[PDB]
């Protein structure tokens, strides 16, 4: 009784990687420490970007497989506090912060 939830198929989902494998707790102490959002999420994500990157709402089937297995499969998360797993994951392409927020 908490809200109109009774499906869960959508999650707002942001992604960081960091194939240096160095920033990405660079990238989870800013976030953590409330520094750059955007800036961090642009290079730290060595890739798209997780803050500015946010991608936006995000439904299982039209993801990939373990990018989504895993923050899907888990409860809401992201930035250095994330669910029971870790922020940087690894599925193809090194560890990469995901941030679920907001399911369907």
């Amino acid at each position: 009784g908490s809200g109109p939830k009774g499906g869960g198929n959508a999650v707002k989902v942001r992604h960081i990687l960091c194939e240096k494998h160095g920033k990405i707790m660079e990238a989870m102490e800013k976030l953590k420490s409330g520094m750059r959002f955007n800036e961090v999420a642009a290079q730290y994500s060595e890739d798209k970007a997780r803050q500015g990157g946010d991608l936006g709402w995000m439904t299982r089937g039209s993801m990939v497989g373990p990018f989504q297995e895993a923050a899907f499969a888990l409860p809401v998360s992201g930035m250095d506090k994330p669910v029971f797993t870790d922020p940087p994951v690894k599925t193809k392409f090194g560890y990469h912060i995901i941030m679920v927020e907001g399911r369907k």
